[PDB]
């Protein structure tokens, strides 16, 4: 941290900012926590710090750095200079082979995520809990890795142990599944948060489908929920949508001429079931994707 220079803020909410860095001339990805986010920057350090946490399609650890006097807490990660798949898909257009690549990359580091993996050099299982199109990164391989792993909890099948942590952020709330918004969500049962992250990979499925070009056609880019809710959305403004009408993302008529489309639209509606327990794991999701190619 103190070899690096900050050179532009390719981000900035109410949470903090990520900045883009030259460490030695080469870039890295600065995320600065406000000292009211100082869990999420605990969660995702002690995860790197601790977990055996490394694949393809989970962003890459550098280092984490923190001095407290008042306090500056530095995450440091690789940089993709493609910018989130949120920026991505705004500036372009897929095929099938590039819009597969995606989205079957998402579902292989969700499914890393999950997956409980026992043995020395092994991990617990991991549910993310703010799965959206912009904590997905797009590199140049064309592939994506999943990034911020602040609201985390973790899980061993061997002693039960689920460590949720109290964070006073919530997720997303445009991503939010519906036991969240009617707050019926088994809080203390790991598998919730599994199907939690399930119905949120359904929203980013919509969102890069919409972008694959078929027949000439392809959609604008649009977040979900675009047309009946605001932007920033309120939690009961969610809540309304997904609960009470039950709405969910609809499927233009021009995806059912095409058979990845069609595939795909129909492994939207099995994340989107409002049974949290009818909805496919992700271990699945990635097989029928394969299945596809
Ligand atoms: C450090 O930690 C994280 C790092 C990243 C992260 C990693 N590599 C690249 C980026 C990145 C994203 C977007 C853009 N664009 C520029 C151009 N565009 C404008 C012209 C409109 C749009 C924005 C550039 C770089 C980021 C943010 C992501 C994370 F989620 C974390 C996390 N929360 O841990």
């Amino acid at each position: 941290a103190r070899d690096i220079t900050l050179l532009e803020c390719v981000g900035k909410g109410r949470y903090g900012e990520v900045w883009r860095g030259s460490w030695q001339g080469e870039n890295v990805a600065v995320k600065i926590f406000s000292s009211r986010d100082e869990k999420s920057w605990f969660r995702e350090t002690e995860l790197y710090n601790t977990v055996m946490l490394r694949h393809e399609n989970i962003l890459g650890f550098i280092a984490s750095d923190m001095t407290s006097r008042s306090t500056q807490l530095w995450l440091i990660t690789h940089y993709h200079e493609m910018g989130s798949l949120y920026d991505y898909l705004q500036l372009t257009t897929l095929d099938t082979v590039s819009c597969l690549r995606i989205v079957l990359s998402i579902a292989s580091g969700l499914a890393h995520l999950h997956i409980e993996i026992f043995g020395t050099q092994g991990k617990p299982a991991i549910a993310h809990r703010d799965l959206k199109s912009k904590n997905i990164l797009v590199k140049k391989n064309g592939q994506c890795c999943i990034a911020d792993l602040g609201l985390a909890v973790m899980h061993s099948q061997s002693t039960n142990q689920l460590d949720v942590g109290n964070n006073p952020r919530v997720g997303t709330k445009r991503y939010m599944a519906p036991e969240v918004l009617d707050e019926t969500i088994q809080v203390d049962c790991f598998d919730s948060y599994k199907r939690v992250d399930i119905w949120a990979f359904g929203l980013v499925l919509w969102e890069v489908a919409r972008r694959m070009v078929s027949n000439g056609i392809v959609e604008d880019y649009k977040p979900p929920f675009y047309d009946v809710v605001p932007n920033d959305p309120s939690f009961e403004d969610m809540r309304k949508v997904v609960c009470v009408d039950q709405q969910r993302p609809n499927i233009p008529n021009r995806w059912f001429s095409d058979p990845t489309l069609t595939s795909l639209a129909k492994l939207m509606k099995e994340c989107w079931y409002q049974n949290p327990s009818a909805r496919l794991t992700a271990l699945r999701i990635k097989k029928t994707l394969t299945k596809i190619d």
